[PDB]
């Protein structure tokens, strides 16, 4: 807390347009990490870090103009990764006390306030360039200390993407720094690749996220964001469904049934299936492209999350509501398949 506040000042300042680090930098992401990790209850750690606006006076800075630094680069984008992290995931339940509430409202603040910041071309160029020399080096030639950057650049797109919460103008300006970035086409590559399969869960949910915002037939073009961004989640959309949504589905699915005990959070999958075979179908694409999960099989596996979330929202009354939410996006995966069956007479 005071070791806390000399941590900060010891990074860097700005003289104008540039960032100058100091020589104990890395030294300083890597205590504020420690920190992190020894918080109490109220989160204090990531609520003092957020009042005073690391992220944005400090760590982006290094981020876009010192990431040849290798060593720090990976430093800051650890620390990013944690400060980033969904406010429902740091106190686990929703705070009843108006104590922790206000708590949780404060960290929400401070990542809508991060969400704000990562608008920024730059801040994605960076996190893109790097995404792409990772994967220029093949699978089994890169390094676990580069297979592990790769996950928290994911993951980090990940957090910022889902902020506020699970399944406009921010999202949107995300969106489009997505785009021009180029950060669009290492997710379609990613999604498309037999040999990524291990990042198929986290591309999904950043897909997903892409598209929270929007409703598959007005994609689609036979009837919110900006027309030049849903021009542009149309093509991607388009894209993904002609390369990508068969081997990215089944990728998961093999995931989520051979990782049980992981509790992966299957919703993504429930999602992109409504949406994406909900946009296949208004576009009058061909069948064949949604293959993967228009089957008997893939029936049989929501009908199989369907009673299983019914049973625990049944039993498990202490997460009734939670259970609910994820019975309402099986079925409504469900009442996708039943509305593209009914079509096929």
């Amino acid at each position: 807390n005071c070791e806390l506040l000399a941590t900060c000042s010891a990074l860097g300042y700005l003289e104008g347009d540039t960032y100058h680090k100091e020589p104990d930098c890395l030294e300083s992401v890597k205590d504020l990490i420690r920190y992190l990790r020894h918080e109490d209850e109220t989160r204090d750690v990531r609520q003092q870090l957020g009042a005073a606006q690391i992220l944005q006076s400090d760590l982006l800075p290094i981020l876009t103009q010192h990431h040849q630094d290798k060593p720090l680069f990976d430093a800051v984008i650890r620390l990013m990764v944690n400060l980033t992290q969904p406010a429902l995931l740091c106190f686990g339940n929703l705070p009843k006390e108006p104590s922790f509430r206000h708590h949780f409202l404060q960290v929400l603040t401070y990542l809508q306030a991060y969400k704000e910041a990562f608008a920024s071309e730059k801040a994605f160029g960076v996190l893109s360039e790097t995404l792409y020399e990772l994967l220029q080096l093949g699978w089994e030639e890169r390094q676990e200390e580069d297979n592990l950057l790769i996950e928290r650049i994911l993951l980090l797109v990940r957090n910022i993407l889902h902020v506020p919460a699970d399944l406009a103008s921010a999202h949107d300006q995300l969106l489009w720094a997505i785009h021009l970035s180029g950060l669009d086409d290492l997710l379609l590559f990613l999604a498309s690749s037999s040999a990524e399969e291990q990042w198929s869960l986290h591309v999904l949910e950043i897909v997903s996220l892409m598209f929270r915002d929007q409703n598959p037939e007005q994609l689609a073009g036979v009837g919110r964001s900006a027309l030049n961004v849903r021009l542009f989640l149309r093509d991607f959309c388009s894209e993904f469904l002609e390369n990508c949504y068969n081997r990215l589905m089944g990728s998961v699915k093999d995931h989520l049934l051979r990782e049980k005990a992981q509790q992966h959070d299957e919703t993504y999958y429930m999602w992109a299936l409504a949406f994406f075979m909900a946009f296949n179908r208004a576009a009058s694409f061909r069948p064949g492209l949604v293959s993967e999960t228009l089957s008997v099989r893939t029936f049989h596996f929501i009908e199989q999350n369907l009673t299983n979330y019914y049973e625990m929202m049944l039993t498990d009354r202490k997460e009734a509501a939670s259970w609910a939410r994820r019975m309402h996006l099986a079925l409504k995966a469900y009442q996708e398949l039943l509305a593209t069956v009914n079509e096929m007479d």
